[PDB]
Formats: C-alpha cells, structure tokens, sequence
C-alpha cells in the first residue's frame, strides 16, 4: 500500500483538528488531518480516504499518504497557502480579485466536477468553505467526503442525517436522495457564492421556510454585476427536476467559451 507511512515522516507545525506540517523527505509542506479515537464516524472518514487513492484532478486536492495502522490517524493531503475561498473572496482586493478571476474560478471548479461526473462520483458538500485557493487564483476542490457511485444514479444518506440547508438540493432535503444533479444545484449556490464575494445565500431567510420557498418556485435574486448568461446558468441549476439540471460537462463547455472570451 504504497499510500501508507509512518507518523515520524510528517513534523507538526501549527494547528489550523488539521495542521499545517512538514513531510521531511521532500521538504514540502502539506496539510495533516488528525482523527484522536476510534470511533464510527472516524472510521467512514478514512474509508473516504480510500476514495481518495483513486482521483486526480488539478482542481481537487490531492492525497498524499494515510497513518491507518494505529491512531491517531493521519490523512496527508497538498496545501493550499490561501485557505478556503469563502474567507478569500471576502478579504480579497476586488479590483485584483475581478470579474475575469471569479470567472477564471468557476472555470476550475466545473473541470474537477465534470471529471467526478465521468468517473461517477458525488461531493455531497460543495460549497465555497470547501474549496481551497492556492497561488495566483488557483482553486481546488476539498474531496473528503466523495461517495462513489457502486450501483445506480442515486445514493441515499443514513435517516437523520443533517445538511447545510442551504445549499441542498431539495431532492435531498426531502428524501435524503443524492446525485450529481444534486451536486450540479449545490454549484449554482456556490456560484452565486463567488458572484458574491461570500455572502451568505438566502439572505435573512428562515431555515425551516426555505423548502417551501423552493416548491413555490422562489430562486435567489441576480447578484449585483453578474452577467445575465451566468445567472442563466445559475437558475439552470436550480430546476426543480434533477433530470432538467445541465451537466458538468455542458457547465463546463459553457465557462471555458466564457473565459476564453474574456479578452
Ligand atoms: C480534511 C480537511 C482538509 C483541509 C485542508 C487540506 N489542505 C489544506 N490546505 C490548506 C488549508 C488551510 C490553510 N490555511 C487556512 C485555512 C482556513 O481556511 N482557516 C484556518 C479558516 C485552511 C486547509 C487544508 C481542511 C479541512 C479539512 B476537514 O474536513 O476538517
């Protein structure tokens, strides 16, 4: 298992319960995620770092080795030196950070779920707190909790299980069902994120009323200084029937033609 080494290759930095650290046999610094005890939702965590072992994207974060044999555990993975892209966009200087960049980011993001979609595969958790900004605009996806697709479009969560409302398919707010369609409604939020700058989706609006809101065919408003053929893409989206939603495939064809179109 070439994917496993010892605790003593990785030096503990500072904390971020992740840390940055130090993978002394390359001198390269990587990100270290800790697991204390041995407990059930531990264990479906490295079981998903198993999933890891077979991707590799240059817009998902790729794994660099696991600690399996005793705990604490270990899952080593790249670092990304800017964080996550919530916090970025709303610190950033927009004049840097311009409508070309946020359409430079969208671009990335849709390449890596396009490449999930084609080795069907569902991220379940996109949003812009779980994607990772490195050097001069580049974005990776955070792939940690990626289910892979064994028999079927659909993968159900265990009853009871909570999502972040708000950036949830309402097939899956009502049945629990998930898809890469419903990963494909998680991007439009998260698009509407980056148009944004970070700001926090539904403004104002009561979490319990938001799928109520959704079946009465209410949408989030067009951000200001969106151009109209993005928000076109967002509500596209947003269909109520997962099968009405585009691909990664058609999302990404569609901002590669709108970046490259960008002087
Ligand atoms: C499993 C996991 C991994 C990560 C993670 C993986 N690679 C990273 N590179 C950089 C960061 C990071 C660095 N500096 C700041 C921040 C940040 O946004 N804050 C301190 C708010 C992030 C992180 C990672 C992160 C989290 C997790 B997890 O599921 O717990």
């Amino acid at each position: 298992d070439k994917w496993e080494m010892e605790r003593t290759d990785i030096t503990m930095k500072h904390k971020l319960e992740v840390y940055e650290g130090v993978w002394k046999k390359y001198s390269l610094t990587v990100a270290v995620k800790t697991l204390k005890e041995d407990t059930m939702e531990v264990e479906e965590f490295l079981k998903e770092a198993a999933v890891m072992k077979e991707i590799k994207h240059p817009n998902l974060v790729q794994l660099l080795g696991v600690c399996t044999r005793e705990p604490p555990f270990y899952i080593i993975t790249e670092f990304m030196t800017y964080g996550n892209l919530l916090d970025y966009l709303r610190e950033c200087n927009r004049q840097e950070v311009n409508a070309v960049v946020l359409l430079y980011m969208a671009t990335q993001i849709s390449s890596a779920m396009e490449y999930l979609e084609k080795k069907n595969f569902i991220h379940r958790d996109l949003a812009a707190r779980n994607c990772l900004v490195g050097e001069n605009h580049l974005v990776k996806v955070a792939d940690f909790g990626l289910s892979r697709l064994m028999t079927g479009d659909t993968y159900t969560a265990h009853a009871g299980a909570k999502f972040p409302i708000k950036w949830t398919a309402p097939e899956s707010l009502a049945y629990n069902k998930f898809s890469i369609k419903s990963d494909v409604w998680a991007f439009g939020v998260l698009l509407w994120e980056i148009a944004t700058y970070g700001m926090s989706p539904y403004p104002g609006i009561d979490l319990s009323q938001v799928y109520e809101l959704l079946e009465k065919d209410y949408r989030m408003e067009r951000p200001e200084g969106c151009p109209e053929k993005v928000y076109e893409l967002m509500r596209a989206c947003w269909q109520w029937n997962p099968s009405d939603r585009p691909s990664f495939a058609e999302i990404h064809q569609a901002f590669e033609t709108m970046f490259q179109e960008s002087s």
